[PDB]
């Protein structure tokens, strides 16, 4: 039906053949944030459209950060000289116990809660006594490394942080006097310290991640256990978010792809973390783009308080062809008309509904031939 | 004392502007003759003595870790006493608790049934701990120490800084946070009495309960409701007597379940 801001980027075409031109940095009326939700079944053109939009923003000066479970952004990253991070290779190790930047608030306390979320995703049946023994072992393992409550993360070198190894070893030592509080905790933690999952976390953060185009590839976890997927994705999202605070460049775009992977009904704090990120990022004048299939996953009773805001709050939305369950979930959530329902029903590749504030239109996405090399 | 049908619990709620203390004490002597009161107004001192029972005028005294949950009740006692505590300061305090305990040689796996009231650490050692921590962590510990001073070796230290009708009246004109705090503590110690000796059919009166209402720490109230549900689980009776404080938006979730005899009043209870 037509959406043309004076300037910005061209996203695709009208139903009448007119260019849809959108400036996602606008503020005013129904443009309250710069955030996107991109929802569709596999193969509908989600990653492609994202790549086109990111390319066009990057060209204008946006730094771009991407979490990439499908390995869809590697090539584009090469073409732009970006930093490509192999989060499963030793060279891409991201230490979860590396405290992340935030009247006065203790960086350490903040990061201990983050870890509650992190260790709940990875260890799913942790009792309340273990939770707090773990939070205690955490602070203690920090102390022994010379980091304390006032300590400023910005000044600490990557290798001074403790790892899950020290945490696991402290838990074993404690198990002696406390076999019942720590016993089962220590053993579960071994897997991450020395065992099958240690390649991910048992060492210092390997990378700086200073570039205007970063991608965290987590592709090598596609066949790993769910809890490993989820715990690594959350660690990576937390590391990635820290980059915006660490050096608050404006118009940064943070892209979390296949975001459904983060959903854990028993630990909705991970999606809350995502929800909070979309809120905070407005302050830094950036953009959170959430890309996903499996929409209903967000809308589950345990996570829906969080998921629902995550997906419906963003000023810009792109809905392409949907899975049957997902389409009914979306039609209800975003009050799609009947026309808008059917549009997405027979929607062809790269075609669907584009939302900007309260403006919703039929759109067909298409990239210029000179861009295709990306 | 009944059960079944419409008789689910043995709780009471006496509300009014009216003689709730009279009525309460009479029926108390009454249920008694067939055989634990928090009294901030000395309304049972004389009666308690006429019964010749016992009248008396350490919060740090404590699979599931006895320590790990006494740590939570503790975080409430402390939110009540220190009103402007930051999340960081709260966490700092909690950790301090754990460490002060470790130095007293009590851990996560320790049976609290084996520690003399003397072996427990007190608020003094928590203060000394924090003062020490505050040298390297002033941002996180400085104010927490400056604030714990009056409770360790200052104007409140008499209340807690030693190894441990419950008369509260001596704090009737103190700061409301202090009185709210002690009320909370005594309430803890009493509930402990009645979760240590399962002498059934016990009544625990909470006189003027609104004193334990802090819109910013509705936890003390949550604890009230908890005690009210638990006591049934030990075949007993909680009695809350009070003169809207319980129905306020931030406490109501607790105070509605809690508050559900009516004397002179009103609009809210109608
Ligand atoms: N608008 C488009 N024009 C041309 N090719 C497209 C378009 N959208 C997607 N494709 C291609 O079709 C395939 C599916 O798109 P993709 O974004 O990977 O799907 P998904 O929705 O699963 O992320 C990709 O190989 C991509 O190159
Ligand atoms: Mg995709």
């Amino acid at each position: 039906s037509g959406i043309n801001d004076g300037s910005g980027i061209v996203l695709g075409k009208d139903r009448d053949g007119g260019l849809v031109l959108v400036d996602i940095w606008k503020r005013g009326g129904d443009r309250t944030n710069s955030n996107w939700t991109i929802l569709a079944k596999p193969g509908a053109g989600k990653s492609f459209t994202a790549k086109m939009l990111l390319l066009r923003e990057y060209m204008q000066g946006s730094r771009v950060i991407i979490i990439d479970p499908e390995r869809e952004y590697k090539e584009m990253c090469r073409k732009l000289g970006g930093v490509w991070i192999n989060c499963t290779g030793g060279e891409g190790k991201i230490n979860p116990l590396q405290v992340r930047l935030r009247v006065f608030q203790s960086p350490l306390a903040l990061h201990i809660q983050t870890l509650r979320t992190f260790f709940s995703l990875y260890l799913r049946d942790l009792t309340d006594t273990e939770k707090a023994a773990l939070e205690d072992a955490l602070v203690e393992v920090y102390k022994e490394a010379g980091i304390t409550w006032d300590t400023d993360p910005r000044g600490v070198p990557n290798d001074k942080w403790p790892t899950v190894k020290e945490l696991y070893e402290y838990c074993v030592k404690k198990a002696e006097e406390n076999p019942e509080t720590y016993g089962r905790l220590s053993v579960l933690l071994k897997r991450a310290a020395e065992g099958a999952d240690s390649y991910l976390w048992a060492g210092p953060t390997a990378v700086e991640a200073d570039s205007d185009f970063i991608v965290f590839d987590v592709h090598d976890l596609q066949n790993a256990e769910d809890q490993v997927k989820r715990a690594q994705y959350f660690n990576v999202l937390s590391f990635a978010w820290n980059i915006l605070e660490r050096d608050r460049r404006e118009r940064t775009v943070l892209v979390v792809d296949e975001a459904w992977m983060l959903v854990d009904p028993q630990t909705p704090q991970a999606i809350a973390f995502l929800r909070d990120t979309s809120k905070r990022i407005r302050k830094y004048n950036g953009s959170l783009i959430v890309i996903s299939q499996n929409v209903i996953d967000f809308l589950a009773p345990e996570v829906q308080r969080y998921g629902q805001a995550l997906l419906d709050n963003p000023t810009y939305k792109l809905l392409l062809a949907q899975g049957e369950k997902d389409l009914e979930a979306i039609t209800t959530l975003m009050n799609l008309s009947e026309a808008e329902h059917d549009l997405l029903v027979n929607a062809k590749r790269g075609e669907g509904l584009f939302v900007a504030g309260t403006q919703r239109i039929h759109i067909k996405i298409e990239a210029a031939p000179y861009e295709m090399q990306y």
